[PDB]
């Protein structure tokens, strides 16, 4: 394998961390290959679930808790801290909230959250590498509670960053928020990618094509599929009661990705930087409810 940039994996990984048996598990937690029986039963299906009142309540609670856990991660972003230490703190923060960390053993994923530094687009595996000043780093959190998953991500600055970092992170955030702004019943899911790409393209950046936003509730990933690039052919129309994510991955250079021999880590083919943001949204009559918003602060961590 020829690495696309300077980043390398830092092994060995610590033994996987157990989740105490009192915390409710998703079906895949104990499947040997980490397969989700309830997801695979609905594979290849465009049909979007419409959430009941108790579904909505369950989605509200878990996305609130997921935010709390991301805020925990954010507080630890500094030079010399390893992504593995972030993951350990994340893992304990999920347990304290009586939640299962959804990434853990998801299709055998080894860790409790995804940490994506610089050229890693998404799905970075927490490891022994100390964060370096100048780095940007995305932490993507999902929690599982009483049957429901809640999912969000933010990109952070590691100490002081160069001007290109500031710009890429800002634009990425702007892309997310412009797409959230257009969410309301009757809007086509395929339109969000037109908005995202138009904004990224205007700022000299490209949009990753191989990963998408997703529906989420009792399933971690399900219908709808939500591309972040223009002229995509996404199937579906937004409706009051739909719950899904927008999670645009935006690149300094070109849009193309490939995966490390670990089966998970997705990196730019040119080794330039990528940034990402994610909220889980609920479609309402006025627009959408941002289930994963910060409740006690106006902005994402990179601003404050
Ligand atoms: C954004 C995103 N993230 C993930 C993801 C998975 C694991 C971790 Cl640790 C972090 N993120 N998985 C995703 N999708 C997984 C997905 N699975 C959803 C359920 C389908 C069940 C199924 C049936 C047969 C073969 C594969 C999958 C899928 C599988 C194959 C092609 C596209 C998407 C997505 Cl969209
Ligand atoms: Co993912
Ligand atoms: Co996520
Ligand atoms: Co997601
Ligand atoms: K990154």
């Amino acid at each position: 394998y020829r690495y696309t940039g300077k980043l390398r994996p830092h092994y060995p990984l610590m033994p996987t961390r157990p989740v105490p048996s009192y915390i409710q598990r998703p079906d895949y937690a104990d499947h040997p290959l980490g397969m989700s029986e309830s997801e695979q039963a609905l594979k290849g299906t465009s049909q979007i679930k419409l959430l009941s009142s108790e579904d909505i309540e369950g989605m509200r609670l878990v996305c609130r808790l997921a935010r709390e856990v991301l805020d925990v991660a954010a507080g630890m972003i500094k030079p010399g801290v390893t992504t593995e230490e972030i993951d350990h703190a994340v893992h304990l923060a999920c347990i304290a909230r009586n939640c299962y960390p959804s990434p853990l053993n998801y299709y055998n994923f080894p860790k409790s959250c995804c940490t994506s530094v610089n050229e890693v687009i998404c799905h970075g595996i927490p490891d022994r590498r100390p964060l370096q000043e100048g780095d940007i780093v995305n932490v993507d959190i999902t929690l599982y509670r009483n049957g429901y998953h809640g999912d969000l991500n933010e990109t952070f600055f590691v100490g002081e960053v160069d001007d290109g970092a500031r710009k890429l992170v800002q634009t990425t955030y702007e892309c997310l928020m412009q797409a959230i702004d257009a969410v309301k019943p009757g809007v086509r899911y395929r339109e969000l990618g037109n908005i995202i790409q138009k904004h990224a393209q205007a700022n000299g950046f490209s949009v990753v094509r191989s990963y998408c936003g997703h529906g989420i509730h009792k399933l971690f990933h399900t219908a709808p599929n939500v591309p972040h690039y223009a002229k995509n052919k996404a199937v579906g129309v937004m409706k009051s009661g739909h719950v899904f994510t927008i999670e645009p991955m935006i690149c300094e250079g070109g849009w193309q990705d490939e995966t490390w021999p670990d089966g998970w880590t997705a990196v730019t083919r040119d080794g330039k930087r990528s940034a990402q943001f994610e909220h889980t949204l609920l479609v309402t009559d006025t627009g959408c409810e941002i289930l994963t918003r910060r409740l006690d602060s106006a902005r994402p961590h990179f601003m404050s």
